[PDB]
């Protein structure tokens, strides 16, 4: 049976939740990779040096004993946030990155952004010190089709704010369509991106045919076919700006299936051998290792990691659930049986 | 207040079920529409006289004694069916218009039910057509837009006197395809694919009941569909395709395609006529322009919708489980009186 060796990997965009829940998903994670980036969408959210701190603590408390895993913090932004509390973060090891969420003129000013112009304070201050933004880049205005939604963010958002900050590093996070995988493949070495495994190997038919998937339902949302090809194309082609990030986003099953879903897909247990399908289907095992572990770390400026792990290509089956305190968790994939697992 | 008095109205396009399903759902339209034209996909499908006419007869053991409904069966189409079941049924009175399906018991061709097809055209028998194609990998929301052109168009150029029906059209291109076609062509609308458009269904969260087939298409597909019935143009007219399923079947990992609308539908189109300053036109898509494309005489009784604020059952009971009604638990604009 083929053996697949890397470096262990670091999942470059995941969501722990809180409380029970992040005990539960925790271990998926510091099984196997050396650090996530800790997306910041708590109720409420981290938007405080204090709050990531908290919260990186309970974290650490939920990694099974042995697990070499570190927790990378970061902040929400908000219309409110002091751009020296970030900065104090930054400077302090706490903060890592701080992630744009998708504006809207009636957030809270305690809760998001209202638009890119009103936090222009912070984000150059971000450019100044030298912090990478992650960016969820959709435009939520009521009268833009889903399915557009990435594109014209590219358009109305994202090129003026990099034209305008043009020493910003940039994470484009999980993008979803050729209009993306171009732009970041076309852009300069302040601009990388992330790509789920949900994207890269299934598009908005497996989502709608024969059936609502709700376990497939999550934001962005699936595209037609021609983006999901564009994304494989753009990891296949060795692209080294490009790395794994999971998107991890449990949600208990009563959550999923119900008369108006949540989206997120709990991956987590399932991604790193249905990236390396991916990469083998698309022959560029090669560039896999890279993805993993390798370009994530350069765009950052941290250490790629110094020891291994080993993936088989040995047919095992995904589990139906798993169990929470309340109720249960139904990962990606679930059920099925895999091409490749962890040794 | 406002009350609009109509022709008692029919449902061009309607699942009943079966079963215990079927006895629920049946009064829901039985209280409102004069007939209805009964889809076929059964499990097993209805594909013969004797199955359509035991079929009919659980239909009216299930409609409350007062109620004057009549049910119109269908056919269901399949490949090897024989044209001879067909017309039989046809000249007996028990199939009014037989439907097709395309493949996922369905049709797998065109050409592999031609005879059928003939014989159809010969007796004036009209076909009722599920507009998809179904391959892999030809995206759901292109797959009623490239029916028209690898399927519609050419069945229609070959049999040229066929009366079809564009069940639940749910797109520009077929909007315009059966505005500009002739006086055998016709279409029917559901009334989630006026109200709604895919944004509906997948923003903020996905919303199963609002899951169908043919898939809500992007908000430019919508208007389309609002405006051509709002032209009073004469050979749109009223399709519920009410789809039930129990609640859990529909809020699952997989769940089904319906929307269970009969008990508020027709509020709902009016609700749609109103909005397009278009309510001279809303008897005839309900009550006169079906009945003419079937050449069926209109219903002679009247009913009144009243413009006054009732809420949508959150659910409705079933001996398994529950059923829940399109728009539950929602306030709607216009009621039955
Ligand atoms: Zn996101
Ligand atoms: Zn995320
Ligand atoms: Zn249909
Ligand atoms: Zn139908």
């Amino acid at each position: 049976s083929q053996v697949l060796k890397i470096r262990r990997p670091d999942d470059w965009h995941l969501h722990l939740r809180d409380g029970d829940m992040l005990k539960t998903v925790v271990p998926y994670t510091s099984e196997i990779y050396g650090r996530a980036i800790v997306m910041p969408n708590l109720a409420p959210p981290v938007t405080t040096v204090e709050a990531a701190v908290a919260y990186r603590q309970r974290i650490l408390d939920a990694v099974p004993a042995g697990h070499d895993f570190t927790p990378l913090m970061t902040c929400y932004l908000t219309d409110s946030l002091d751009p020296n509390e970030l900065e104090r973060g930054f400077n302090e090891g706490v903060f890592t990155a701080a992630k744009l969420y998708p504006a809207n003129a009636t957030t809270n000013s305690s809760h998001g952004v209202t638009s890119v112009d009103a936090i222009m304070p912070v984000l150059e201050r971000m450019e100044k010190i030298g912090m990478p933004l992650l960016v969820h880049g959709e435009v939520t205005h009521a009268d833009i089709d889903i399915f557009d939604r990435e594109a014209r963010f590219i358009e109305s958002v994202m090129e003026p704010l990099r034209q305008r900050l043009t020493a910003l590093k940039v994470v484009f996070e999980h993008i979803t369509t050729k209009d993306a995988a171009d732009y970041v493949r076309d852009g300069n070495e302040r601009l990388a991106a992330t790509i789920t495994p949900q994207h890269l190997m299934f598009n908005r038919n497996h989502m709608l045919v024969g059936g609502v998937r709700p376990h497939l339902y999550c934001l962005p949302i699936l595209k037609r076919n021609i983006h999901q090809q564009a994304l494989r194309e753009l990891v296949a082609s060795g692209f080294n700006r490009v790395f794994l990030g999971t998107d991890s986003a449990p949600h208990a099953r009563h959550r999923k299936e119900s008369s108006c879903g949540c989206a997120g897909c709990f991956n987590a247990p399932t991604a790193l051998g249905s990236y390396a399908t991916v990469f083998e289907e698309m022959n560029a095992l090669q560039h896999f290792e890279a993805f993993c572990s390798v370009n994530g770390p350069q765009f950052y400026g941290l250490p790629v990691n110094d020891t291994f792990i080993e993936l088989v290509r040995e047919e095992q089956q995904v589990a139906e659930s798993i169990a929470l305190t309340d109720d249960t968790l139904v990962p990606f994939l679930a059920g099925e049986t895999v091409r490749w697992s962890v040794k």
